[PDB]
């Protein structure tokens, strides 16, 4: 429906003076409005304090006095709570949020007494699940019937497939709708509002100031996900994985998209079940995916056509949805990214026998000295398929070898986990770690002080990434750009997007 | 497993000095220990601050430094976070909670370096659902394998039936287990820990200081639910309803149980689906239920035997599980409680045609002047079955009549909702409102200033309640006691138990 989504900053400071500073900070960061969470004030003098906030806020104000029975902090008399909201309205609030449960009564109380600019949000919060389209429709209709100006429905993501139902509601409900899905699995619903008709989304002043599960920062909305550029025609891409919150794929692809003015947006896709995910998001809206752990090997099966190199490897890390058919095309950019990063660093030992191990093993047998496979589960077979070893014995194994970790071992937050004893490392000339979060794993740290050559995950990451760009956009990989983007925007540690 | 459950108070103040005061308050209220949520400190000087807390706390200390990726507030370096926890241990902490994800690494780091009193909790938090017993078992086994001293598993209640699986885990896992289910539908799991083997439960300093959804206060655990009296043999009772959070049935029945030293405990039962609920909790552990809206009429069907008065009414508000069979016996205490309350106040108009309306209508035709039925949906038929009217017309209707609301209209938080216009009230001698939360509804308020006689919900509530006691316990209804209990413990307004 109508306008691009607004960005609202929750203001939850426990004193009036700190709230005022928070509204200023909201203006600074680029928020469009603020939600004043009155129920978070430790001491509250309604007449005096409401007046102060409305006077001093540089942004339009939305007031919320959230009761315990709707997930809030306010306990006490219900009429007094409504008095405050009515007061906010007549003191010049731009919005109040009133709970569906008491909305009929409340809107009756201000009938013919509303100021000209004033809008009433009527909200419903579901902390269990995301109901069927049938039930959401009934919920919209009920909220409309209270006399709401704006409908607000927050649900909870049990699975990422849930978000599609919320998109359908914001997309087609003929009433201004704030429709958001909480939880890490609902994060996509907070980002893509401007594509699917959402009236507003909440972005935090910073990560410590979250008012409901899954909210990103205002800064990430604007600068990372390029919120203002997202529109009805924007194509959606994302990294399919579990976990997913460490991935810097959305950082690099969104910068690149923006840099070449490509109408695409890239998000995190926390996916429990690959098959159900691809079925839930089969529309043209969803144009391509990167595939991470644990879905690489799996994605090879869900693809309708598979690139020879990908079939020869047995794993897909990149999925393109063809405009023509609607059919999924699978590629693998892990192989060349791994090999090229290693060669640039200059028999190879490949840790792990998942999708990345497959790609790195395959490419290693192709380009000179060749390969030993090492994995947790010994059966992972791979070593026979390309010409084995278990990591129980990996410490026990030439003195100028190459080691290549392709597992998640060492990945944040498991920063003291290494796949091999430091003592075994001085028998290696070079060691490659696919893990790029953190940049210096325990493996790479210990390998460096073992005299060996270290090639970090980012060397692999950037290479496989600009190849995914090319697949995604059909535009020549802007390699120099992707290096520049990673350096400038991809260098911070301990980031979780969730 | 082993000891009665401990009561732990979450300490979340954002400064060190305020935390110290909170630990003292915890001691005051009766908590057994405190969980120091280090990730909530705005300014933190680990060495100095840890020392202060450990020195000044009157209670055993559990330290938690919860990262963003596990629902906490801490962002930053992972090794620094672990350093703090290790420091807490060596400064004399009684426990630390370390997240399952990094527990192996962490416990390896303190191997042979743990103080004598010190225990390591290893925790897993599930904000989506409550997994199958199969998956919970695997989760227990994984947590055990890290070298945990104590297993902590928090899940989320999608339905109240979920809690039974958590009870099975705490009951039978041969390792100290903290097993809790979050959300209003999981509240029962926090109360009944001492019956089902739980090592610990969290209770708040007050309702504003909740660290995870559904936690009751320490004061309610101890004084309302009689936490210390709950044991493996305690029989469980509860109010089945939706909503349920307003009910004072747990206040009155737990006082009565305690007063006559009956080994029972009464909780809120937020039930979406009656049939599935009764199936999930069919064991002897669950000995009886009160039935509220919307399950009264329904419960009549789920009962194996039905008391004549209940069959004659068509609704069950009390369910007893017979020790003999295991079979459900249904009774109705609404009829006599409604009628007696009205008579004591001294043609009748009955608002509502649910379970309560049925009982009140039936008893009214039996005892003198007789009855007109009024309901939202006009078809609710009732008026023919006992000898009709819709509330659209109820305002339009002798000058010494009796009005009896038996719906939830006017119930908190809908305090300005009344089922009838004030103008129609001066045509009534007496008006009864089954709603006892709040005590003075809009209906009773306006009726009093309309000159009429007012009989409040509590007159009905207490009467039907001591009759449920008699059914539940087989002990003579201590009527004077129930009046005294309601007066002393049941008088506070705007209480939500959730
Ligand atoms: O975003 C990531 O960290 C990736 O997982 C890196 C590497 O695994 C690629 O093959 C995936 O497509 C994306
Ligand atoms: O706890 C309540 O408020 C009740 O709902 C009051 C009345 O409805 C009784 O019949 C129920 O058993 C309990």
């Amino acid at each position: 429906v109508k306008n691009p989504s607004l960005i609202c900053a929750p203001v939850m400071a426990d004193s009036i003076d700190k709230m005022v500073i928070e509204t200023s900070k909201a203006h600074e960061l680029g928020a469009d409005l603020v939600e004043i969470r009155l129920d978070w004030l430790k001491d509250f003098n309604p007449l005096e304090d409401l007046k102060t906030i409305i006077k001093k806020s540089p942004l339009p104000t939305l007031f919320t006095y959230r009761p315990k029975w709707e997930g809030g902090q306010y306990e006490g008399d219900e009429n007094e709570r409504r008095d405050v909201l009515r007061l906010a309205m007549e003191l010049g609030a731009d919005y109040i949020d009133v709970e569906l449960q008491v909305a009929s009564e409340f809107i009756k109380s201000i009938d013919g007494k509303k100021p000209g600019k004033f809008k009433v949000i009527v909200s419903s919060h579901n902390y269990q699940n995301t109901p069927s389209v049938e039930d959401l429709d009934g919920l919209v209709a009920r909220i409309q019937q209270t006399g709401a100006d704006i409908v607000k429905i927050a649900t909870t993501a049990v699975d990422i497939a849930d978000v599609a139902r919320m998109f359908h509601i914001t997309s087609k409900a003929q009433v201004p709708t704030i429709g958001l899905v909480m939880g890490e699995r609902g994060l996509m619903s907070r980002i893509l509002c401007s594509k699917f008709g959402g009236y507003l989304t909440f972005g935090t002043l910073d990560s410590s100031k979250v008012s409901a599960p899954g909210q990103p920062t205002i800064k990430d909305l604007l600068d990372l996900y390029n919120f203002r550029r997202i529109g009805p025609d924007t194509k959606v891409y994302g990294i399919i994985g579990k976990p997913v919150s460490h991935s810097k794929s959305p950082i690099v692809h969104n910068q690149a998209f923006k840099s070449v003015d490509f109408n695409g947006v890239y998000v995190h896709l926390l996916v429990d079940n690959l098959v159900s995910f691809l079925q839930a998001y089969s529309s043209s809206d969803f144009a391509g995916f990167s595939c991470g752990i644990p879905h690489k090997e799996a994605a090879l099966q869900c693809c309708d056509e598979v690139d020879p190199l990908a079939k020869s490897i047995g794993a897909v890390n990149t999925i393109l949805r063809r405009k023509s058919d609607g059919k999924l095309l699978g590629y693998n950019t892990d192989c060349i990214g791994s090999i090229s990063a290693i060669e640039d660093g200059l028999t190879v030992v490949v840790i792990g026998a998942g999708g990345a191990g497959k790609a790195l093993a395959y490419g290693a047998k192709e380009k000179g000295a060749k390969v030993v496979i090492a994995n947790r589960t010994y059966e992972r077979e791979l070593a026979e398929a390309i010409g084995a070893l278990s990591l129980t014995d990996l410490d026990n194994y030439e003195d100028g070898m190459v080691l290549a970790n392709t597992t998640s071992m060492g990945m944040q937050p498991n920063v003291e986990e290494t796949p091999i004893s430091k003592d075994a490392l001085k028998h290696y000339a070079l060691v490659f770690d696919a893990v790029y979060t953190p940049r210096i794993t325990r493996l790479l740290r210990e390998a460096e002080e073992s005299g060996a050559i270290t090639v970090s995950g980012s060397e692999m990451f950037v290479r496989q990434a600009y190849e995914q760009f090319e697949i995604f956009t059909g535009l020549p990989a802007p390699k120099e750009l992707y290096w520049q983007i990673m350096s400038k925007y991809g260098s911070r540690e301990n980031l979780y997007f969730q």
